[PDB]
């Protein structure tokens, strides 16, 4: 468990901007389109977060996906040994 959730929140909040009630510990089920966030905001965090290690979590994926649990499973799944 190297990215959570929790670290990845923060990255989300810090990016997007819901410094006022961001509890994702209290949604993740829901999809971000539902809760307020917009894929653009995903877009942001996405770069940034390639911007760390290296992922392509564009609006590719992030079109098909829409979840913040997937946002996180997702760099938290994307191995590197095959």
């Amino acid at each position: 468990s190297a990215l959570t959730v929790d670290d990845l929140k923060k990255l989300l909040a810090e990016t997007a901007g819901e410094d006022d009630s961001v509890d994702l510990a209290g949604e993740l089920d829901t999809p971000f389109v539902d809760l307020g966030y917009d894929s653009l905001a995903l877009l942001e965090t996405a770069a940034v977060l390639q911007q760390r290690y290296g992922i392509a979590l564009t609006d590719e994926t992030v079109g098909r996906l829409g979840t913040p649990r997937e946002l996180l499973d997702e760099v938290n799944t994307t191995p590197a040994t095959a």
